[PDB]
């Protein structure tokens, strides 16, 4: 049987197991989590929605740092007061188009945000998880672009993390987003970079190579976690 395997070197087998997973004590005990995560234009969306099809539950951070500071939600009035009504919609929702605008390429901005919507992402996460656990789901992924800056690794058993060069990372954002190219390297410069994410993962995928070796990467990670989940 003839067949390819992919590799990142600097050697580090694409779906393996590279380092052991994290005891969990305070998480629910049925329950098996990933937090995914990967650079910006990295496609990581891709391969959450092909765990999704594997049968495991996604929870995605960006939609629920939404929700958080939706109105009603915990983190809008102090979003709100610590941005001013200047960044809401007439109907008095978030304009994330002029809250990214003040955030965007402004690390002290950025931080006056993160402050105060990570603790209430992960907060929100957690939740989410125990009324999975109640109805049944065994396997979570936290999807998470800013996972490890965040220190949410503290609530997963294993991290993996979407990889593609720097370069095509940079053509998927300027392309996809319609960034100019100093944009883009702007958001890959106020994250992690791949080698960084790399390091503290315990398995690495890519979507560098076409749709169905993506779908292999991912089968082949999938089937050798089943087999090492308690
Ligand atoms: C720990 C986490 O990862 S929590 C989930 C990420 N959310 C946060 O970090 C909260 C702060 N960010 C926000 O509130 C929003 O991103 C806003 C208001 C700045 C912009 O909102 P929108 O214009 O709707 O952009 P959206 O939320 O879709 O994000 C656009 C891109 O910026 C990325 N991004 C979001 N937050 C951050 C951040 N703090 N630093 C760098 N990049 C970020 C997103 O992952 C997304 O990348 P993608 O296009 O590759 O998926």
């Amino acid at each position: 049987a003839l067949y390819q395997i992919q590799l990142l070197k600097d050697q580090r087998i694409l779906g393996n197991l590279l380092q052991p997973p994290n005891e969990r004590p305070e998480l629910p005990s049925g329950l098996y989590v990933l937090g995914l995560t990967g650079i910006s234009g990295s496609g990581k969306s891709s391969v959450a929605q092909r765990l999704k099809n594997l049968g495991a539950y996604i929870i995605d951070s960006d939609h629920l740092g939404h929700r958080a500071y939706a109105p009603g939600g915990p983190a809008y009035q102090p979003v709100v007061e610590a941005f001013g009504t200047d960044i809401l919609h007439k109907d008095g929702t978030i304009n994330r188009k002029v809250l990214g605008s003040r955030v965007f390429g402004n690390k002290k901005q950025m931080k006056i945000l993160t402050d105060i919507v990570w603790p209430v992402i992960a907060k929100l996460a957690r939740e989410e998880m125990d009324v999975a656990v109640a109805k049944g789901k065994t396997l979570c992924v936290i999807d998470a672009a800013m996972l490890l800056e965040a220190g949410w690794q503290s609530m997963v058993h294993e991290v993996w993390t979407v990889v593609i060069p720097e370069t095509e990372a940079v053509r998927r954002i300027v392309e996809r987003d319609g960034l100019s190219e100093a944009a883009a390297q702007s958001r890959l410069q106020s994250q992690m970079s791949g080698q960084q994410l790399v390091e503290q993962s315990n398995v690495v995928l890519s979507t560098l190579w076409e749709s169905h070796v993506t779908q292999s990467q991912v089968e082949k990670a999938w089937n050798l976690l089943q087999k090492r989940l308690p």
